[PDB]
């Protein structure tokens, strides 16, 4: 039918599309509420993916499943689901390694615009739906459910990948939704000091609702030697990365200390290098263990957050500044993602 | 100088013993505020660890330092310390495999009221005082304070060897002071649901005040039957055993779903053996690994704990339900701690 | 077709069924050579896992495909293929934890001669074989290839459970096949001293050959105080239990050190409960970690115990002890661990 | 007392000193065998470490007790033992941490010929005996012996590092004496296939002595597309670094699998920034982890790696090419490493 999709590299628009058809073993969801993200303009704008042509954008999306295979078993029409926004296939070498998100190659669990038509249509496919995806308790609103797809998954990511100890000092570099995730997930990991790097207020607020008892602001220096000071030449436990430039590795690595983390959940765009600095690395015996991992996905990556929400763990509709109605809408939250307002954190689009 | 001490099985009482002198890297710490533990009425009333004499009890204490041996970098004379009730030796085999718990043995890291005189008495001595304790901060009262050395460290351990993932469901089996601190344990592991199994109500209201979403009580039945109806048949992704007898072993085998994890951290003193059972337990096959460990000490357990509540992480104070005052009282909260009334949780003893 | 089957607890006999079908993920594959196993004996004669009926017996075997289902892409009529013991299903909620063994529930990986039809016939059903096969190499023979599926797997997860790091000091309680695989594996980690535990001559030669350093029989005195004399009263730092009955848990729990780790590939056939002794497990705070899982199975699992045939990190041909050739002879064979006489390790039945 | 000694930058010469007295934890050894290191020419000629004045080289020995400190409970004159090449403080906050080489911070661990007089003197200081000492067997040449020290620790650091599972396949870039070591440590942990790079006929031959399976020449082509032609397309599960410039992190990452590990154990000596490439990094999200670390030190780790040769687990032997006697040699053995000649491996001067 028609999707917000990519029309060419930089250039993006509704098209004219067939509904897609479910296998045995798959599952249509019509959308309940979605959400865009950054990573659909670095596909479109940078072409950091490579080229596509009229593919729907989109990964972000809580729907209701309206068609199941004659194999679904645990998910029938009717039923109120969250849609991870890796959808991987479960029925590979790398899933038996432990990696789903690389079943089949590298970032291939990552499938709804990337090699497979996004969430931004009244209907998506869903492969494997008795395992991709998770069953919505009601007492969860849709606008807090549809951060669980991609921003909580990701940011808590960079929280398990930290290997924090309990008491540990967090450095969190960026406090954009996942940024801001991560901030939930150290606090969830039983961090004591939580140390924020970011600048924009909006976010600032944010950062302290979800646990952070530092901010650092560029606005007072350099980042290495404001952290430093504050741990008193001691640095961080583990530093997780949820933004920033390719130098942002160079910063993490100086911050950190020896035998820490650094776990990076950031989508670089631009540079053919991330550089790692010699001298701040022990010249490569600092024991500094750097970390860098696709969002998981999947029906239990969700339950599991599910439940951090139902029990009220932790809430993510702190993240949602705006909320839009519209399929027409949807054009207007992507808009807002493109060129960043600094009252903005995450859009949400409520469908029906 | 004073002390409480264990005169024989079965017979405390205050007796005069000599001021110990510190060696070079020990220090002399008078108590601000201590503590009794059920772990001193097993070694006098059950001979757990065998026959005393004359041997001061108690191992939770905030002391001030008194004295420092000409080697102690770090703590001079009136430094305001938290003290772990394990003080282990840091230069043995088992501190470069990791365990300093048994430095020097199976629980020699154990040395208050076992192998050493405790700290119920007008001084204590602390052995290697720049690796065994930790500053004291301002802004953390003596009555939170002193849950740190064992009951916070304990309990945390718990949630520690349970090997959480977030937003897993965890049993704690027992909410004694040791139990509810397992809770607060699971929550600083980001887990979702945590059922506590517990009777009193003065711990169960601790219990939901640390994170407990279920309460059990074993007064309304077997607890399997009542954990694996709330589970639905699923059981729970790990157990934290924090007290019971022999039994509760079989009680976590049977709760914990294949592939969980049983965590002990509850002092059996009675029994010949701990019963694992053979069907739930997979005849030996459902990965359900078996953990139980000692509580960590040192200065920099403490210290992340210390940071736990500085930054108010988790608040230890509800965990006091009496404070007296003085030496004399000693004797007070500890008969406190053998016949326990329903109201109990931890008793502390303030020596201003 | 025709079956070596259970007919109930403590009957065996030649049985007639309806050769199985593939669904269209499945595939049907005809034995080459097979081999019996312990565990087949304790659910037959000691009802350890409850009372089958008609049960084809059999776990062990490479095989040829003869027929796919419609899906199945990796594999054709007409390829020799190692068959794990283990086949679990890969869609479900055990896997995406990273248990498969126990996908579906306990043990529930584990189909053949258990809740599946085993390989004791002229043909048996393999699910997912994509995922549940392996090819084999013409360079492994036959006899070779069929101490993969399970004996191999199994001893070389006791050594994986063990957590044993480089240098470590290793104990084998039991050296039939199972042990014997635990040895092997234990020097595939880096173990210096491996003590093996075990009585039979023709069981002795081969612990020496797969890496054996100690011999200690316990017809010749008790484990413990033999093992604690070789250790100079260290204890190990991990012990893998493959054989032998409940009390053999008491004795790993006496002989590893505290932090040590108990690792248990055995099935035990009999007894309610398996004993762990209170004192020397620290009264549940000596760090002894206790592990017990079933062998892991699938396509990768084994495919990388080929590589390690083929690049001849391990010989497993020396565990075969009898060959015979008929499937008259699977019954013989099969009585054969019934009885077990001295000269036995493990006997296998070429279909060829 | 003599010693050879770096006098300044670019110059090396022999020395008189004042024989060093031991502190109550110490003691004084005399070398039996020494060797030099690549290190030692970086620290002299590349100014590596910066600048340093009269300190004696040498970090790698074996030696006879001839002084111990009045606490010195494990070690007496006479004692042959095996001397690490990094002797950290054992009382530091890292230590507590995990992570004795930053014992002090960064790779403050590393003591000899770093901020104290090295090993190539008549007599040498080795702080904290009873931690930083280990007994060596008779049966154990000196020439195997002091590779113990560096080489052998270092080497299968990187493996330790590399999270090798059972069967995977290693590539181990760089085969000089680490790198050997890093072969001989992948055997050690299971690895199946082991691709070692290099050139040199002598090295080539060791690496096939040690394990290795496949050799990858660069004058054959590019190191790169050489091992993704032996893996066809699939990479490998685990890199150890071992040799190269700065360069050679980009390699490693490239034919890394996703889900696999990059472990570095060469010392970077020149170059501002460790390349990271974004792309095949999965621009940050491949999960591909890379560590790097100084080799562990201490008393254990001697003793286990000690043991690693007793029980003839690996044969470090092999790795020395060339044997000098007397004093006046070890200048001839440095030098010998400053122009490397196309036969040497590793150059041992034999004492006494
Ligand atoms: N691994 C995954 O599965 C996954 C999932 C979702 C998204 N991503 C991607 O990973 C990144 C996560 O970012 P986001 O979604 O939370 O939105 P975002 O706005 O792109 O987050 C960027 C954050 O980093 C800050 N920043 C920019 N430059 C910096 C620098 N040199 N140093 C320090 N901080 C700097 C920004 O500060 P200000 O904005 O305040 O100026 C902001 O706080 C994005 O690129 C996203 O596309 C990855
Ligand atoms: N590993 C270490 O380093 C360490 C450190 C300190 C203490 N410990 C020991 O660990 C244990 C923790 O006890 P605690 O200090 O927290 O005080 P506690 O009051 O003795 O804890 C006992 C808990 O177990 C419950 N309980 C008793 N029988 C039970 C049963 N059949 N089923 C379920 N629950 C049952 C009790 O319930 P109700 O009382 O509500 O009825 C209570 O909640 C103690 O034995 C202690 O000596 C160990
Ligand atoms: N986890 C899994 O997936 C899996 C897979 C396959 C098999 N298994 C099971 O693991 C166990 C391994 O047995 P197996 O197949 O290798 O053949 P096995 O011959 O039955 O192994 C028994 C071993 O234990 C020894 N033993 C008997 N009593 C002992 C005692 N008190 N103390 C110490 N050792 C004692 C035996 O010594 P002697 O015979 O020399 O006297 C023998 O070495 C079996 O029960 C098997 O069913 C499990
Ligand atoms: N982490 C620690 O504690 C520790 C301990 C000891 C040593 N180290 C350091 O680790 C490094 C290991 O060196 P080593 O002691 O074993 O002696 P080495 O002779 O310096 O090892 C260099 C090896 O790497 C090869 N090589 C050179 N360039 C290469 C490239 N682009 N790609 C792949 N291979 C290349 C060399 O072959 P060709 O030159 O013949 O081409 C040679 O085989 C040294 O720098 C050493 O200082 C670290
Ligand atoms: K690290
Ligand atoms: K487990
Ligand atoms: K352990
Ligand atoms: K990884
Ligand atoms: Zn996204
Ligand atoms: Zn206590
Ligand atoms: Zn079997
Ligand atoms: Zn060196």
């Amino acid at each position: 039918m028609k999707g917000f999709a990519m029309l060419s590299i930089g250039k993006v628009g509704w098209i004219e599309k067939e509904k897609p058809a479910p296998g045995p073993f798959d599952a249509i969801v019509r959308p309940l509420a979605v959400a865009p993200c950054t990573s659909d303009i670095h596909t479109v704008f940078e072409g950091a993916i490579g080229e596509r042509h009229n593919m729907i954008l989109g990964h972000e999306a809580v729907g209701e499943v309206v068609e199941v295979g004659s194999e679904v078993k645990d998910f029938k029409p009717g039923d109120r689901v969250v849609v991870p926004a890796a959808t991987p296939d479960w029925r590979t070498s790398e899933v038996q390694r432990g990696y789903h998100q690389h079943s089949g190659g590298m970032l291939a669990g990552w499938k709804f615009s990337n090699v497979k038509d996004g969430v931004f249509g009244e209907f998506f496919h869903v492969n494997d739906a008795d395992m991709n995806l998770a069953h919505l308790p009601k007492e969860i609103p849709l606008e807090a459910a549809v951060m669980i797809p991609d921003m909580m998954t990701t940011g808590f990511h960079g929280a398990e990948l930290a290997d924090i100890e309990l008491g540990a000092t967090v450095a969190v570099l960026g406090i954009g939704p996942v940024g801001l995730m991560a901030v939930a997930g150290a606090k969830l990991r039983g961090a004591g000091r939580i140390i924020a790097v970011g600048s924009r207020p909006v976010c600032v607020d944010a950062a302290k609702y979800y646990g952070a008892t530092d901010i650092v602001n560029y606005k007072d220096g350099p980042i290495e030697s404001q952290i430093m000071n504050l741990t008193e030449g001691k640095g961080v436990d583990a530093a997780i990365i949820a933004g920033g430039n390719a130098d942002i590795m160079a910063t993490a690595v100086k911050i950190v200390k020896p035998g820490g983390t650094i776990a990076n959940v950031n989508y670089f765009g631009e540079g053919e290098v991330l550089p790692v600095p010699r001298l701040e690395w022990g010249c490569g015996m600092a024991h500094k263990t750097i970390k860098g991992g696709l969002c998981p996905g999947g029906r239990l990556r969700m339950e599991r957050l599910i439940d951090l929400v139902f029990y009220k763990r932790v809430d993510p509709s702190k993240l949602v500044t705006h909320v839009f109605r519209g399929f027409d809408n949807i054009e207007k939250a992507f808009m807002l993602m493109k060129d960043k307002p600094k009252d903005l954190i995450k859009p949400v689009v409520i469908l029906a």
